[PDB]
């Protein structure tokens, strides 16, 4: 199994989602960054984990679940099944990496991608061990109910430069935006 790996957007005001949603209008760059980076498996033969929470998996559209290209995982505590159109559940983020070293898990997998939220993302960066965080600024405040952690800077390195991301300044629909790559290893 593969590497370790958060991906986000955060607002200035570190939001992530409002209302079940976004928080911003849709950007279709940034839509098509999360699908590329989350799909994309270097390894023949395999496809990327994506781990969510239960209001994440119930945030796609029906018609996108389950998130095409990549097997998807969802943590609920709740949940006695996977939902429908998922197959697998866990009821944390410490099962669901356990749980890739299984038979039916182990040869499938190159990749993990946490994908939110918010609580996804904070087991995942107390997690031990090598992690990246793939980081949206949106350089905007937008308002939120949910909202990612923020980033111990004594543990993580920013990159500036991450192979296939650019690093320069995005803008569509009136808003700019900016990929960052954060990387620890403790
Ligand atoms: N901007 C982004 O990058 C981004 C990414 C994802 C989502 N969003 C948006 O954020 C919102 C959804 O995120 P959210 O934080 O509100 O909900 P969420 O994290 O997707 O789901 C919350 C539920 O999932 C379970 N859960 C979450 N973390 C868990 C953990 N570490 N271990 C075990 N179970 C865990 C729990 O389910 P149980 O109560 O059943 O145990 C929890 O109640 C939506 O608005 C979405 O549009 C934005
Ligand atoms: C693009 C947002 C984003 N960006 C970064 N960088 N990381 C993330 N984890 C992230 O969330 C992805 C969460 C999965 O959402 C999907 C996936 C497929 C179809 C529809 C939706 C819901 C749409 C986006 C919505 N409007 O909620
Ligand atoms: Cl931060």
């Amino acid at each position: 199994v593969g590497s370790l790996n958060c991906i986000v957007a955060v607002s200035q005001n570190m939001g992530i989602g409002k209302n079940g949603d976004l928080p911003w209008p849709p950007l279709r760059n940034e839509f098509r960054y999360f699908q590329r980076m989350t799909t994309t498996s270097s390894v023949e033969g395999k496809q990327n984990l994506v781990i969510m929470g239960k209001k994440t998996w119930f945030s796609i559209p029906e018609k996108n679940r389950p998130l095409k290209g990549r097997i998807n995982l969802v943590l609920s505590r709740e949940l006695k099944e996977p939902p429908q159109g998922a197959h697998f559940l866990s009821r944390s983020l410490d099962d669901a990496l356990k749980l890739t070293e299984q038979p039916e898990l182990a040869n499938k997998v190159d990749m993990v991608w946490i994908v939110g939220g918010s609580s996804v993302y904070k087991e995942a960066m107390n997690h031990p061990g090598h992690l990246k965080l793939f980081v949206t600024r949106i350089m905007q405040d937008f308002e939120s109910d949910t909202f990612f952690p923020e980033i111990d800077l004594e543990k993580y390195k920013l990159l500036p430069e991450y192979p296939g991301v650019l690093s320069d300044v995005q803008e569509e629909k009136g808003i700019k935006y900016k990929f960052e790559v954060y990387e620890k290893n403790d």
